[PDB]
This record gives C-alpha cells, structure tokens and sequence, in this order.
C-alpha cells in the first residue's frame, strides 16, 4: 500500500533543499518499487505570512493523516521581530512534537573521512575522528511542564517554570538508547546535573535500573557542565548520549558544530509508534535562499531517516546514505565544505541532487 | 585595621597551593603595610573525615566572622559513594552561596599570549585570542526554587524542579554585567532560552530594561544552544556573558576548556556588601596532589581578586597580577603547560610560588 508523506518545507532554503531530498526519492522509490505519496503544507514564516500563525489547522490535519513528516527548516529576520514566544520556529516545533508525543530525538553526528580540517577542533583531536548520537528526550523536562507562567508586579514580578520527569518517561527514552548502544560501540553516557536537580537524582536512578537489562553494555554518568569540556578533549570517547529535554537541546548543538559540517547533519524525532518528523540538524540560512549554494545532503539524509525509522524500509535508507558516501568521496561537495581557495570547485544544490539521485538509480 | 580571612583549602591540591597562595600574600601584605590575619577551617571531604559532615558549624561561623572566604578545591573519589546529594561539592558550595547571599558569579577567562597552542580549537581560531568575562547570577533560578522533590510511586514516581526569577534578581546582576562591560569591551551578551521558558522571557524583558542606564554598551541575546556553537566559531567577538544560574555553570566550562589552560583561572563569588568567596575554576586533582606538580596560578589569582573585590586593594591585587604575567612569561610554567616533549623544563609548585612572591617584593 501507498504511504503518505505530508512535506513541511518551510522557509529559506528548505523549499530547494526539499526539492532534491524529493529528487533523490523519486529514484528511491523507481529502484524498491515503493509507492509513496507526498502532499505540501505551509509551516512556519510561510504559513504566518499566509495563513496568519505558524501552524495551521490543515497543515496539521495533514500530519494526522500521513506515515511521517518530512520537515525542512523554518524562521528567519522577517519574523524576529514577533515576540520569541510567537517567532515560526517554536510556534510549529513545539505543537507538533507535543500533539504526536515525539518523545524520541535522535541526532546523529560524525566527523567524515576527509572533512577532519572542517573541524573547528586542533588538528590532532580532530585527526582522530567520533561518531556520536545524542539522544534527546523531547516531550516531557522544562519544555513541557507546569505551572510555567509569571505573576507579581514591578521588581517583586517573578516568573517560573517547571521541569518534571516521570520513571515512565525516563524508562521510555532510556531503553532507545540502550538498543541503539547495542548497534554500535555499546556505550551508554548520560548526562544529568544529579548534584542540583532533583529530576537528575530521579533520572540517574531510573537509567541504573533500565541497564539491569543491558548488561553488553557500558554505563557512565557525567555532569553537564562536564560533558561540555569533555567534547573538546576526547569527542572519540563517546558512543550514545542520553539526555533530559534542555541538556540535550545544548548538547546537542555543540557536538554538530564539532564536526564544522552541519550541511551533512540530520535529526528524528519519533513516538512509540513509529511516526516521525524528520529534518535537518541547521536552520533555514535565508541568505543564501534562492541561489543554488546551500547543501542539500542534510535534508536527503532526513529522508534516510524516515525511511528506515517511519517506513521501515532499510534498504532503500541505505541506499541513501551510500550514494552521499559516494558523493563525499568523489569531490561532489558544496561551498560551505571547501577551503576558499578552493571554492571554485563548489557544486550547486542542483549538482549534488542530480549526482545523488543518479548513484542510487545505479544500484550504489 | 586587621582584616580577617577564612582560609577552606579543603581537598586534593587544595592545601599545597593555597600554601603558595599565602605565600604570595605574605610578600603582598609586606609592600602594601596590609594586616591581614588567617584562620584555616575543615571544608569538604575533610570535613566529612574529620566532622560528619561537609560544612561543619565551625566552619559557618567562622565564616560569618571574617571579610572574605579564600577556598581550595573540595571532592575526590572517596566520596563519589555518596549519593550524589550529599558529596562534599554540592554539600560545601551550596549553602555557603545560599546562606551569604552570593548572587554574582564572575569567571574571567583568556588566551594568554604564547600558550594559543594550548587551547583546543584549531590554530587558525586561537591564533585570535579570546578574553571573556562570564558573569552567572548564583542564588535564583533553578538551583533554589521550590518546590522542588518528588511524589509518587513505581512508574508514575515523578520529580520535579522549579525555576523561578523576580525583576530584582535579574535587574541586579544585569547591572554587574553592564559595569563590567563599561570597562572592557563595552559589550554585552544575555544568554537564554527565550523561545521556550517563561524565565528566560522576563531575563531578556529586564535585561532590555537595565540597558537604558548604559546607552554605551551594545547589547545582544542568544539562544544557550546557539551560544555554545558559537563560542567555538568565534570567542573573540564576545566580551561579557550574562548568564543565569544554570545556563552559566554550563557556559563557563565551556569556556575554561576553550582556554586549554585551567590552571589559570580564577573565580569571585560575591554579594552585594563585598563580602566573596574566591576559588580557582578547576577541581581537587586528588591523582596529584603530594607531588609538587600542581600549578598554584588559579589559587593566587584567586587571591587577587579577592584583594580587588572584597578587601578593595586594587594596587595590591595588580601586583600579583603582574607577577603571574612575568612568570608565564619568563618560562616559569607547569607541566600541564608545556608539550610533553618540552616536560622537563616543568616547575613545581613550589617554584612557581617563590618566583611569583620574588617578583612582588621586586616591585612588579
Ligand atoms: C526552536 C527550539 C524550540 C528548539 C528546541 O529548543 O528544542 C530548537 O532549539 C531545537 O534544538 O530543535
Ligand atoms: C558543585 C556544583 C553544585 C557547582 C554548580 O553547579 O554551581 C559547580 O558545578 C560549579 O560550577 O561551581
Ligand atoms: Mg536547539
Ligand atoms: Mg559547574
């Protein structure tokens, strides 16, 4: 049967990067025999503009009836000037991972053979590579929970929030990372603030006891302050990250920016049953918009994800992931990915989908 | 008259380099006609050994009595049994900052010239520079907002943090960090998470307010995710950081790793009358301590800026200062700061201590 994807491309570069992740499909699914379909809704400053909110009522009807959502990126200057609190990027991120219980983040990142010197790492701690994936609870912590708010007046107005976390909650993402440990170096590191936060005592508990049914795998607790100077001395060291809501919002974004590559970075976020929202680690580089420079491997490794993760379908997500190996290594590679001496080697977004979409129809 | 100074070297190398930071004193106190006098009291660790507990009574009092606190470095392996709720870290920090109202953090950290190849980031970004002064509000926010604890049982089991700001809480360290900016690089940057916490709405609502008084100062915000990227694409376009409680402890260790170069940084924890307490940035070392290879320069900044802030001696905290600055450069330098192939020219503790005390009666 016919799977329905609902494509939030959102603002800047998403629509033409969203163009070539729906090039690379379209071969994707000629080469499996996948029967796919695709409906385009507004999201973010787009949907501000024309429908006056960042999250439309059909556009998200139109989630509710898909097998996943392929999601570009959204905000930019024109809306900065609206409140934080009403700006796209929260407006449509924040209700959609909240009405979907998208409780799972992952937020894979590596440094790729050959792209080291992008690191804004010294050059011998870069030279010896890391693959890291950063698990994120998503739904529950400081983002979601009550009261939050403010009262009071003049200098004695007070404002709060509240974070919360549930053994059902911890228990849920913990387990995710201990399987994804698993596939990979078998190493587990979570990261709490246990010596302040009451919700860290409870979460550093619970994952103890989750590991009871892990015992291939290794555990370490470290502390968020930690971690953030740790990441610079040993990145290698580390196999799966699990954190909180807010630790792993930070965390996460330092990592991507170890590598210097963010144009090659991708991000799930996923409920128990399998639905997901996936897009790509950056924003939405307003800028470049319209110029066929940005690199479009961030949001075509998105539609990876959603193939393995949503559509369980491993085999054309590998497909996928080979065909921008390929790429990488045969100098296909964007502006922002060149020393500027070399910057006159640059291919265009176009270039890179077309290659990309061709090595997958070559059986890559 | 004599002013009094409690002395907490608590554990690890705490004691061997507070011995040179006393040391140093000494020789200040001499060429300025100060009278100071020192009483030495259990913190930490020891004070678990020696009394039960890691802030013992004496110790609280003895520090109510004195006009500033000049502390070691508490923790070691010995006590990570202890849940980590009661290890001598938290147990000793705490309810010193709690009980003396110590509100403003501030963490200076810089490049010094010639050690660039220290840092961790690649050589093309430290061979800029950095000086950042970070400057953390330590008594609001979420390390003492309540309710905090848990309820419940099994899986519904739940804990729970608050985080809570008042306009005065933020209007008073707002103001510390545009004074400091006036003196510096006349910028300011506030650190938040806007687009999420209702905390961070009102930071950034009276930090927008306390600007008014300061129309030289530039002002910007960032997103804490955001910052920390940031700070490892370009650290030198950034002068004061305006952090709250937690955001700041995550921030400012970023930013001592960023330095490579721990064992210089130096720490002021004040309230609004002057009294401090003054540390070095980095921790107790246990696999060192004994040896003579710690480096004593965190501990004697420490001691200048207690001079500056809370005894208001600034010729005198200048002097060792400067004294730091002819050490380092004049090759007096620790193990940790040298290429391991130049690790014989290492100085011990002690060494760096008498050159250091040398210079001040020099006349530096
Ligand atoms: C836009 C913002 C609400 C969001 C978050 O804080 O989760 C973003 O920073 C992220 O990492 O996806
Ligand atoms: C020991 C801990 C409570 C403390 C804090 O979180 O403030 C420490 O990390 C710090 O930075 O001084
Ligand atoms: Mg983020
Ligand atoms: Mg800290």
């Amino acid at each position: 049967s016919s799977y329905q994807i609902a494509v939030l491309a959102g603002d800047g570069i998403g629509p033409e990067v969203m163009a070539e992740a729906r090039k690379v499909l379209k071969a994707v699914e000629a080469r499996f025999g996948l029967n796919i379909e695709y409906t385009e809704y507004d999201v973010g400053g787009i949907a501000i503009d024309n429908h006056g909110c960042p999250l439309p009522e059909a556009t998200l009807k139109g989630c509710e009836a898909a097998d996943a959502i392929l999601f570009g990126s959204v905000g930019g200057p024109k809306w900065e000037k609206l409140p934080p609190n009403e700006q796209p990027e929260r407006g449509a991120l924040l209700p959609l991972r909240g009405h979907f219980e998208l409780f799972c983040n992952l937020r894979p990142a590596k440094l790729h053979d050959g792209l080291e010197h992008m690191s804004p790492l010294r050059s011998d701690i870069s030279a010896r590579g890391f693959d890291v994936l950063c698990v994120r609870e998503l739904t529950g912590g400081i983002y979601f929970g009550k009261p939050k708010g403010r009262q009071g007046e003049g200098e004695s107005e007070e404002a709060f929030d509240t974070m919360r976390y549930s053994r059902r909650e911890i228990s849920r993402i913990a387990r995710i990372a201990f399987e994804a440990a698993r596939g990979r170096r078998k190493k587990v590191t979570s990261v709490d603030k246990a010596n302040v936060l009451a919700c860290s005592v409870l979460w550093r508990q619970v994952v103890e006891e989750v590991a009871v049914d892990f015992p291939d795998v290794e555990l370490e607790h470290i502390y968020i302050d930690n971690a953030t100077m740790q990441l610079l001395r040993r990145p290698d060291e580390f196999d799966v990250m699990l954190c909180s809501n807010l630790f792993g919002d930070i965390l996460s974004d330092e990592i991507a920016m170890l590598t210097g590559s963010m144009g090659l970075l991708a991000s799930a976020s996923m409920n128990s049953t399998g639905f997901g929202l996936f897009e790509p680690a950056g924003g939405s580089a307003p800028d470049i918009a319209g110029k066929g420079i940005a690199n479009p491997i961030a949001q075509i490794l998105s539609a990876a994800l959603m193939l393995r993760h949503s559509l369980k379908q491993e085999e054309a997500a590998s497909a996928i992931e080979r065909a921008v190996t390929k790429a990488l290594n045969s100098g296909y590679l964007t502006g922002e990915l060149l020393s500027s001496d070399q910057r006159h080697k640059a291919k265009t977004t176009v270039q890179m989908g077309d290659f990309i979409a061709d090595a997958v129809k070559a059986g890559v």
